[PDB]
């Protein structure tokens, strides 16, 4: 790591980059930060107040000698600038400051592209990386974030097992791949995923994640990572590209994904990372502006509430303005269609309102959603995008981690049961993601004000999958129990109010062989089993038919706490099961009134339903015994769906 010099303070009259008065004199606003390329010259700004010298290196080649370098000249607010009157494109370049006593060389911050590894920034012309038709790119529509169905995917997963029938594996492109098959001749890769009728594919990182995560120089030899360690947030990563030494491929397949995404009825979330960077001390923030753009304590040491080692100084005034424009290059240049907040509690509540308000401007059906987890750092408490400032974030989403909890166990205690398993008294916490997650009434309520706030899940890439976590905490049932009790927790998820969250593989009850982090486990851990899909065709359909009753029925949707306030009713149910109605037509049903059971328990029962009409059975008839329209007779552990007709 070495040694950071946080600079001469002569060169910023005596205000250190610590100081407060620091951001009153260097706030640049302009438009042009990194290279604005023309075949006529290439004009150069890098915003650097502590740095006494700043020089433009080009290079000829991503690993040669430097071929030219040239200073820059200091402007205004504490910026650099060079213009080169000539045809740039093609070439590397670096910046190399003098801060304090030594000289420091770094990627743009601002690179729209790179070299293999993210090493030099390349000059390239974007219009080039458009694929055939971009400017006829059109999002399918999206009336409400209540009607999203979110679908999480890395992009290794996707296609790397052995029988996946895609030839990118590993790719961008994999993803582009239709009428692939696996094991029997099933449907896989993007066949199988609109089949399932999910609205959006939220994808694990693709920015550019370091080279210490997966060496895009040897794609030959095993490699795997989610990619939480970012290095160049504004360019994608070289390893999900054909050619990760040609600058232009990987943006010119990741568009290629994206539009064929839209045609294909999909739209696409980015899993985003502004909350750290993959080393404190190398990345280019810190060998250009040391002390600025990362968060320190008052002895001057990293905050790191990350655990990741460092924290992005959100608040302070370039740093907004970098992840902004960061957010905006990637809607603008990418037609990206939503963010998902990698620990939105490490980022600012200003910050995270600019972006929402900067992104309703464009299109306000973009997603933002987030982990809004409560957790220490030298960020004030009334300032961190967390649940207990949920009021302050209109319409963005966060997780809904008490009702993950209280419906599969806690993720921490492997073996602790929940709502699913037989656990007792986690009824309430059910009701309360049930009325997404709002102040329904009572102490049915949570952080949320209205339902677009919460984000309703019971796997993702993080912890141990439903099944695996099922597993732990039911050590005497058999597998065919478990697996109503997996059904039934993501029927739970597709039926509750708020934002539906399901992981890639939920469908066939993915398994990581019990691994409870896998971020670095080999892609034996991490692949989506095609094998194991083929093997689970009928849980597959399950999910394709929970996914279509909630698109059949708005009254599982409902945009504003109001209208769940006044629709939703809790009705008498036993111990291990809840029971609920949506009445009237809720959300423009076509139904009169829906009644909804999540029985946990494998016994046999008779419930007293509400005297609202003829019920008929609509989902989970498999459970039915009987139905007298009021009492229902019902065995078996899982969910069942009546409604009165009009
Ligand atoms: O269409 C009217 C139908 O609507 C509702 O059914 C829903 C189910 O309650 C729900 O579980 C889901 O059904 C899935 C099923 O869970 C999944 O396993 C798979 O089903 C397989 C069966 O495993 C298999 O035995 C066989 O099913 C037979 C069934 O035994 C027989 O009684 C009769 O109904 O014919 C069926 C086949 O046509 O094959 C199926 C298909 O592989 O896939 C199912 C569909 O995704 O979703 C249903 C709605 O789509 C009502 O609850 C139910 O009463 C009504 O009959
Ligand atoms: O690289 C240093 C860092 O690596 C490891 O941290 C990783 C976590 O173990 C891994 O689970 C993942 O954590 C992220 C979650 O997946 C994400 O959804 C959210 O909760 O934020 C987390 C951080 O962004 O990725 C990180 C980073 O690769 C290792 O465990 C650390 O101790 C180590 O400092
Ligand atoms: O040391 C880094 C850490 O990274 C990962 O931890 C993440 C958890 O796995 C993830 O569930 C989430 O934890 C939050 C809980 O879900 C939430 O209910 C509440 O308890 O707040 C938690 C965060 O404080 O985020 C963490 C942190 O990224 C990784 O899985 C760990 O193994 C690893 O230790
Ligand atoms: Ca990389
Ligand atoms: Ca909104
Ligand atoms: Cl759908
Ligand atoms: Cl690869
Ligand atoms: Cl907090
Ligand atoms: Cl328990
Ligand atoms: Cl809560
Ligand atoms: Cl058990
Ligand atoms: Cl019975
Ligand atoms: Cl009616």
């Amino acid at each position: 790591h070495g040694t950071i010099d946080y600079g001469d303070v002569t060169v910023t009259g005596g205000i250190s980059v610590f100081d407060a008065k620091f951001d009153e004199l260097y706030v640049y606003d302009g438009d042009d930060l990194g290279a604005v390329y023309a075949p006529e010259e290439t004009r150069f700004r890098l915003w650097a107040p502590t740095a006494s010298e700043a020089f433009v290196v080009l290079y000829e080649t991503e690993d040669g000698m430097p071929v030219k370098e040239l200073p820059m000249k200091r402007d205004v607010q504490g910026t650099w600038t060079l213009t080169v009157a000539e045809d740039c494109g093609g070439l590397f370049y670096t910046y190399r400051v003098k801060v304090g006593e030594q000289w420091n060389e770094a990627v743009d911050p601002y690179a729209k592209a790179v070299g293999v590894n993210g090493t030099k920034t390349a000059i390239l012309d974007l219009r080039s990386t458009n694929p055939e038709g971009w400017e006829n790119d059109q999002k399918p529509p999206l009336a409400s974030p209540t009607d999203a169905v979110i679908y999480e995917l890395h992009v290794r997963d996707l296609s790397i097992h052995p029988q996946s029938g895609i030839r990118e594996k590993g790719k961008f492109l994999g993803l582009t791949e239709e009428g692939t098959r696996g094991p029997n001749g099933i449907p896989t890769g993007l066949d199988h995923i609109t089949g399932l009728g999910v609205t959006h594919v939220q994808l694990l990182p693709i920015y550019d994640y370091s080279q210490e995560s997966v060496d895009e120089s040897r794609l030959d030899e095993p490699h795997y990572n989610w990619g939480y360690d970012p290095q160049n947030y504004n360019v994608p990563e070289g390893s999900y590209s054909t050619d990760p030494h040609n600058p232009a491929a990987r943006i010119l397949e990741l568009k290629r994904l994206i539009q064929k995404l839209h045609a294909r009825g999909l739209r696409v979330i980015m899993d985003v990372v502004y909350n750290h960077v993959y080393d404190g001390y190398l990345i280019h923030f810190t060998k250009l502006v040391p002390g600025y753009y990362l968060r320190y304590k008052a002895d001057r040491t990293f905050s790191d509430g990350t655990f990741c080692g460092n924290e992005c100084a959100s608040e302070r005034p370039i740093m907004r303005k970098y992840i902004i424009e960061s957010i905006l290059h990637w809607v603008r240049e990418y037609h990206i269609d939503g963010f998902r907040f990698d620990l939105m509690g490490m980022i600012d509540i200003e910050t995270m309102n600019e972006i929402r308000r900067r992104l309703d401007e464009i299109d306000p059906t973009i997603l933002t959603i987030g982990e809004g987890w409560m957790m220490e750092t030298v960020l004030p408490k009334e300032l961190r995008a967390n649940q207990d400032n949920a009021e302050k974030l209109p319409g963005i989403g966060m997780f809904n981690d008490g009702m993950r909890d209280a419906v599969k166990g806690d993720i921490f205690i492997f073996d602790r049961k929940g709502f699913i398993s037989g656990g007792d008294g986690f009824e309430d916490g059910v009701k309360r993601g049930v009325a997404g997650g709002i102040n329904y009434g009572g102490q049915l309520r949570q952080f949320a004000v209205e339902p677009v706030q919460s984000v309703n899940y019971v796997e993702c890439h993080d912890n141990h999958t439903l099944w695996d976590k099922i597993e732990l905490s039911t050590p005497g049932a058999s597998d065919e129990e478990r697996r109503a009790m997996h059904r039934l927790a993501s029927a739970i998820v597709l039926t509750s109010q708020g934002i539906p969250f399901l992981h890639a593989g939920q469908e066939f009850m993915r398994t990581k062989g019990g691994v409870e982090n896998s971020y670095k486990s080999p892609i034996e851990v991490n692949w989506l089993d095609w094998e194991r899909c083929a093997a689970h065709q009928d849980d597959v359909s399950y999910m394709r038919s929970l996914i279509a009753l909630r698109k059949a029925h708005p009254a599982f949707r409902l945009k504003t706490a109001d209208e769940i306030r006044a629709h939703l009713r809790f009705e008498a149910a036993p111990p291990h099961t809840v029971a609920f109605t949506l009445r009237d037509h809720a959300g423009g049903d076509p139904d009169r009134h829906l009644y909804v059971l999540y029985n946990a328990n494998p016994g046999a029962l008779s419930l007293e339903l509400p005297a609202l009409g003829p019920w008929e059975v609509r989902f989970g008839g498999e459970h039915v015994l009987a139905l007298e329209a009021a009492r229902l007779e019902v065995r078996g552990v899982g969910v069942v769906v009546l409604a009165v007709p009009r």
